[PDB]
């Protein structure tokens, strides 16, 4: 390994301002944000998640976060800084263009075939580096890629589940059923197969420009619905070569599912040729 790496900084609230809200959960709230280092002139657009408030476990969460700033991948988010002073806040890199959910959406008429293939790409690319990494995502969706430019997206929030474990209240008190492995659902088993089922999911998301998945059905019958054969369908611009992918994804099989490795090859190929697999009107 080189000897300079990635480092998780510890950051002084005085470091870091909130603009503006760009998200809200239970979680807590994401905002637009600028980062300065201390003692440095230079400010930097973060983005600052912070957790509804753990003294004691401040000791867990560190170790968590320090996994999170060792992702080392052009398409996978880095966490850049966190602050621990009264409750926890996640530093990152501010991704300006938002998410590819929001970001199909708004330019449905305008995408090109090209542009989604390479986003689908991306996406398996930075999937494949986890996996490396024997790191599982769980959370893999559209809402969570981000673009930093049309040619460059990431995949955000890796290892927050765990985070949000440091709690109590967390499993007093959800997870993204639609976007669930089976296996998932029923024995709560996450393996980088069930992140393959998720990236079908997400792949299914850009296809469609944004739509939601299983909107009539609702998230408790979900399950019944997948072991009786049902799956989201066939996205209208999608030729059955893209189909087919998804739906390997979507097998009750683990193993029968693609690997990242797999989807990287064959994304690959029909990004060279991209009119060819995805029909756009004015492509
Ligand atoms: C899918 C919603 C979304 O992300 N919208 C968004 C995001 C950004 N920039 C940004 N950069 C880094 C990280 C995040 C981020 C991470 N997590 C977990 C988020 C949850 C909710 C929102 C953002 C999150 N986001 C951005 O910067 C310009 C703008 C933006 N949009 C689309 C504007 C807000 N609309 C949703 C109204
Ligand atoms: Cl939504």
């Amino acid at each position: 390994e080189a000897p300079n790496q990635a480092l998780l900084r510890i950051l002084k609230e005085t470091e870091f301002k909130k603009i503006k809200v760009l998200g809200s959960g239970a979680f807590g709230t994401v905002y637009k944000g600028l980062w300065i280092p201390e003692g440095e002139k230079v400010k930097i657009p973060v983005a600052i998640k912070e957790l509804r408030e753990s003294p004691k476990a401040n000791k867990e969460i560190l170790d968590e976060a320090y996994v999170m700033a060792s992702v080392d991948n052009p398409h996978v988010c880095r966490l850049l800084g966190i602050c621990l002073t009264s409750t926890v806040q996640l530093i990152t890199q501010l991704m300006p263009f938002g998410c590819l959910l929001d970001y199909v959406r708004e330019h449905k008429d305008n995408i090109g075939s090209q542009y989604l293939l390479n986003w689908c790409v991306q996406i398996a690319k930075g999937m494949n580096y986890l996996e490396d990494r024997r790191l599982v995502h769980r959370d893999l969706a559209a809402r969570n890629v981000l673009v930093k430019t049309p040619q460059h997206v990431k995949i955000t929030d890796f290892g927050l589940a765990k985070l949000l474990g440091a709690a109590a209240e967390y499993h007093a008190e959800k997870v993204p059923i639609k976007w669930m492995a089976l296996e998932s659902i029923l024995h709560r088993i996450y393996t980088h197969q069930s992140d393959v089922w998720s990236y079908g999911v997400t792949v299914w998301e850009l296809m469609t420009f944004g739509s939601k998945p299983y909107d009539g059905i609702p998230a408790s019958e979900i399950s019944s619905i997948l072991e009786k054969g049902e799956r989201l369908p066939q996205p209208p611009i999608c030729t059955i070569d893209v189909y087919m992918i998804m739906v390997k994804c979507w097998m009750i099989d683990a193993d029968s599912r693609p690997k990242f490795r797999e989807l990287i090859i064959e994304f690959s190929k029909m990004a060279r040729d991209p009119q060819r697999y995805l029909v756009i009107q004015g492509d």
